[PDB]
């Protein structure tokens, strides 16, 4: 039974290392078996740059790489705490790095992919955000700075963040309904794969169906299976 794993918003840290241990289970267990392994942002509680180096670090990308080596086809696409991901994290763990829409053929089904916060249209506050750190000069800049002034601004970026949220309603922070209709028109699909919204859900809509990658917290881990006999849902426990 050919089938393939979609996980996303994992948060990585040493602050919670509840979670590491799920996710070390999961990529020696169930991950050699599967055909393809997508992991859709938010690998990491935050990325600095590829130089990054540390045991949790050193222990997350040796994971993807022994996956990838048994022939698993493994896909890494940015999410909002990890976009500065680039080619040498890519050749380091053979996860191929995919734009921040894709789309994908798998079991004879056309699949739309995306972190999720492109969808999120009315946190204008967020996307104005987006469109600056994601300009390529000042990340360029930004990778000049020495590894420990970087984790500082990133610590701290992070802290406004968490104030910024409580400011918002949670409307503006989850999926514009109609934008997100009109992405999968554009792909011409039924079938849409996001996270980053933390609420994991199956969607059913007329025209298509939305499946939304959870958060993992330390009792569970948001695991999407889909199989060549074309189902899906959550690997639950
Ligand atoms: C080239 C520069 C490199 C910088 C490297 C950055 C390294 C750390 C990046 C991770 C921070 C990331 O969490 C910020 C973010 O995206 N938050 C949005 C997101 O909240 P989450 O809890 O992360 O899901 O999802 C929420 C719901 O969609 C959304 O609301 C949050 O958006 C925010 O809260 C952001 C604040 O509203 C504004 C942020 C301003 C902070 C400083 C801005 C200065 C610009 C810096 C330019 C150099
Ligand atoms: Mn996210
Ligand atoms: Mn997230």
């Amino acid at each position: 039974m050919k089938h393939s794993y979609f996980i996303s918003d994992l948060h990585l840290s040493e602050t919670q290392p509840e979670l590491t241990a799920l996710f070390v289970d999961f990529m020696q267990n169930l991950a050699p078996q599967a055909e393809r392994l997508y992991i859709l942002g938010d690998l990491f509680d935050f990325w600095i740059g590829d130089d990054e180096q540390s045991a949790l670090i050193q222990q997350v990308k040796d994971l993807i790489k022994f996956v990838s080596d048994q022939g698993v086809q493994c896909y890494f696409q940015h999410g909002n705490r990890d976009f500065l991901i680039g080619e040498r994290f890519s050749k380091e763990t053979g996860a191929q790095l995919l734009p921040d829409y894709q789309l994908i053929t798998l079991y004879d089904k056309k699949i739309l992919l995306c972190h999720g916060d492109t969808l999120c249209i009315d946190d204008e506050a967020y996307q104005q955000f987006r469109r600056r750190v994601h300009q390529k000069w000042l990340q360029r800049l930004f990778l000049c700075l020495p590894l420990k002034v970087r984790v500082i601004i990133a610590e701290k970026i992070r802290a406004k963040s968490n104030q910024d949220k409580q400011a918002k309603s949670q409307e503006i922070m989850d999926v514009n309904q109609a934008f997100t209709a009109e992405k999968v028109q554009e792909f011409g699909v039924n079938l849409l794969i996001h996270g980053h919204t933390h609420r994991e859900a199956i969607h059913q809509q007329e025209e298509f169906t939305r499946i939304v990658l959870g958060d993992w917290r330390k009792n569970y881990a948001s695991i999407l299976k889909m199989d060549e006999s074309g189902e899906f849902g959550f690997i639950k426990d």
